[PDB]
């Protein structure tokens, strides 16, 4: 039994809400909250903007260290950082940004990080501002992800899609 409150059950291990990931992870202080991040860490808009201002920009500080220390990282990789006062941890995970031309293949490799961590509270990767579509991310988060994830969607009218098109 966990703190998730109100979401559509699609399968098995995937969940689904109309929400607010800030304000999700700040009322259930998941262990994990995903960021939608970029190789860079440059947490300006989207998903990342929004958590990273929430932490008053802490996430940015923290990141910019993690950067000038190892460099980026990988399109379809992560990294584990603190989850400052949203969550005990962020995973920085990095799907394809289609805007930028990048593999759309690589957003199963970015869905495989998820399977690290038994719970995690998270958006659709590549979705919003990375320009994938959201019904294609959320098909291959169900057909990848294996262990219990609690998918927000910001958008209600696009929660309302996916939930009705989800086969
Ligand atoms: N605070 C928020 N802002 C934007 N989005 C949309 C979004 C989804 C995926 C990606 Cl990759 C980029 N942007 C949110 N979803 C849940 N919370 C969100």
């Amino acid at each position: 039994v966990n703190s998730f409150s109100g979401y559509l059950k699609l399968t098995d291990n995937v969940y689904i809400k109309n929400a607010d990931i800030v304000e999700e992870a700040k009322k259930v202080k998941p262990t994990v909250v995903v960021n939608a991040a970029n190789v860079y860490l440059k947490h300006g808009g989207g998903v990342a903007g929004a958590l990273n201002k929430a932490t008053n920009n802490a996430m940015q500080v923290e990141s910019d260290d993690y950067i000038a220390t190892n460099g980026p990282l990988k399109v379809g990789g992560s990294c584990v950082l603190s989850g400052h006062n949203l969550a005990k941890h962020c995973l920085h995970v990095v799907g394809p940004n289609v805007n930028k031309g990048e593999d759309i293949q690589l957003l199963k490799s970015a869905y495989e990080n998820f399977n690290q961590h038994e719970v995690l509270l998270a958006p659709l990767l590549s979705a919003g501002i990375f320009g994938a579509d959201p019904i294609h991310s959320l098909r291959v988060c169900v057909d990848t992800v294996r262990t219990n994830v609690y998918l927000a969607v910001f958008d209600k009218n696009l929660y309302d899609k996916l939930v009705s098109s989800f086969l």
